[PDB]
């Protein structure tokens, strides 16, 4: 249900949204293998899987 931001990442796309590397998220949702959907202020999108970690 949180996520680590391992890296930045800018949104390449209209479904995705931006992080920073050291922000915690919210996983949505992390049915695919590839982009998992996370909320970032208040704001909701796809950012790649392998770019944050589970906090569990």
């Amino acid at each position: 249900e949180l996520v680590l931001a391992l890296y930045d990442y800018q949104e390449k796309s209209p479904r995705e949204v931006t992080m920073k590397k050291g922000d915690i998220l919210t996983l949505l949702n992390s049915t695919n293998k590839d982009w998992w959907k996370v909320e970032v202020n208040d704001r909701q999108g796809f950012v790649p899987a392998a770019y944050v970690k589970k906090l569990d």
